[PDB]
């Protein structure tokens, strides 16, 4: 059988053996060989090094090294600094190149040797603008983590110019986690709708300190871009009330899935998570599983390109992979499925645009998914009475409403009285009438406001 | 034979050549605008082009003085939303209508 390594090259740490992406690939590659239903006559290999993510000279000096061996494809790492001079190289020397963590993209860069499995951050600032839409929310306040999240989200930056949204954007301070003071600015502006452009890890750790400042009420609405919102321990949050919602990928609902992350979860137990961080224990984070269909698929294409002989082109001197061509075509149009749901490449840049989108929604429960969103189909949100409460709502006027003059503290309905009190009783038993008798919160009556005609009192309580 | 280098104008290739020189040491004296990554730990290098951050608020400053009430912000790519982060964030602190196209 054809045996064919692929060059990886993924981050050097020190507390654990080995990295999370490490991790996935290594899974994915014992798994696609052993795996008969994929490459059934030819042996799957790697070569993996490690990088600091920030030398991407020592990354380049990696990549070299690894095309100096025979090396079947590029797995270029998950930074948003370095990926761009692997991703070079690879196009330099004609050779496949697959992304995982999302990067920006010059748009002045006409490089075609090069994929993005992570989705694009276009089509997910366009879903995150349809569900505000499908809110109908009016003021928003976009934080970020790293200044490249303006890059990522823009859409709804400049949605305000389309509809009549407003924003007020505010930046998280690194080498910090000081949320406080941009918490308590956030009251000071009263803004009930926020949205959390961060990773989960930092994504968890604000909303720690955000409960800790009470953040959880009913009133605050929480969107988290982060495509692992669901891996948060929301049991402090299933009770706490709030309508957080947000987006998903990892298909967790499918049989398959679930064998995955419970193997993959089964194979990480010498570096367990911190229990004492907000975060959840035994899942996939997001960016392994775009590294496993990211693999999946490049096997899935070369199954279509049997012809795999590679070579030792070097550095030294450049030229061109005489495969690379319809090899990265077949990678192109390699529409297989996996933990993601569907994976398919927009041939135009190739970064994934199509691609199934689980919508996650906070409640009781937690995070139920209220639905599914489609480039082409946009957000799909789908989802008298004998016993039937009489509620009513009056203002205390002694003439017509006054509370029971009774020194024991009444309770039911009889602790109000007056001439709207008795006037309902008799209502309710001439009629068949359940009637409960409410205090108005407002307290006041339906004005005529200016504004934006917002009544109040009675109007607006009706 | 070299003892300083002046690297391209560009974000990526500048990148590139910046940590190629940090690495051998040599300064890459760079001349135009790039965004380094906030967890960059390069030393060997200064850029000359005012950084957005100096010019963005004095963007700001310029806003102020004009006592503007209805901005309305231009751009050219994905690269200059991330520039002029502090013109961004400036309705938090002062009254402004940014409508960004
Ligand atoms: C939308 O979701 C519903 C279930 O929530 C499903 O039946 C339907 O096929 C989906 N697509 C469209 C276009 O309605």
């Amino acid at each position: 059988t054809h045996v064919l390594r692929f060059g990886g090259i993924f981050e050097y740490v020190e507390s654990g053996p080995m990295g999370a992406e490490e991790l996935a690939f290594r899974f994915a590659v014992n798994t696609i060989n052993r795996n008969r239903t994929l490459l059934p006559n030819t042996t799957l290999t790697y070569d993996t090094q490690k990088i600091n993510l920030y030398d991407s000279f020592e990354a380049s000096k990696k990549a070299c090294d690894q095309l100096s061996l025979g090396v079947a494809a590029i797995f270029g790492p998950s930074h948003s600094s370095s990926a761009n001079a692997v991703q070079s190289i690879c196009n330099a020397l004609g050779v496949p190149h697959i992304q995982t963590r999302w990067k920006h993209q010059v748009s002045d860069n006409k490089d075609s040797f090069y994929v993005s499995l992570y989705p694009d951050f276009s089509s997910l600032s366009r879903a995150i603008l349809d569900l505000v839409q499908f809110f109908k929310w009016k003021t928003v306040t976009v934080v970020y983590d790293d200044s490249t999240g303006l890059i990522r989200l823009q859409e709804l930056i400049k949605a305000p110019s389309r509809y009549n949204l407003r924003l007020k954007i505010r930046q998280l301070p690194a080498d910090t986690k000081d949320a406080k003071p941009l918490l308590k600015e956030m009251k000071r502006g009263k803004e009930f709708h926020v949205i959390f452009d961060c990773s989960h890890e930092m994504a968890a750790g604000i909303l720690k300190q955000a409960l800790a400042m009470g953040m959880m009420t009913e009133y605050y609405h929480y969107i988290f871009t982060t495509l692992d919102l669901f891996a948060l321990d929301v049991e402090p949050y299933r009770y706490s009330g709030v309508n957080m919602t947000g987006f998903r990928i990892l298909n967790t609902e499918n049989t398959q899935v679930s064998s995955i992350i419970e193997k993959w979860s089964m194979e990480r137990l010498q570096a367990p998570p911190k229990p004492d961080s907000g975060l959840l224990d035994g899942f996939m984070t997001t960016d392994a599983a775009l590294m496993y269909d990211a693999v999946h698929v490049v096997s899935v294409a070369v199954q279509q390109f049997p012809q795999m002989t590679v070579s030792s082109l070097q550095c030294n001197r450049h030229k061109p992979w005489r495969f690379g061509t319809r090899f990265m075509s077949l990678i192109k149009e390699a529409h297989w499925e996996g933990l993601t749901g569907r994976i398919t490449f927009n041939k135009t840049n190739g970064l994934r645009t199509d691609f199934d989108l689980d919508v996650i929604s906070l409640k009781e429960e937690g995070l139920e998914k209220i639905g599914t969103w489609d480039p082409a189909s946009g957000l799909n949100m789908t989802e008298s009475l004998s016993n039937r409460s009489l509620i009513v709502t009056t203002i205390l006027e002694e003439p017509y409403v006054l509370f029971k003059k009774s020194d024991k503290p009444l309770y039911g309905n009889d602790r109000f009285e007056g001439y709207c009190i008795d006037l309902l009783r008799e209502l309710s038993t001439i009629l068949g009438f359940t009637y409960e008798i409410r205090l108005v919160e407002d307290g006041k009556y339906g004005a005529q406001d200016d504004v934006n005609g917002q009544w109040n009192g009675m109007v607006r309580e009706l």
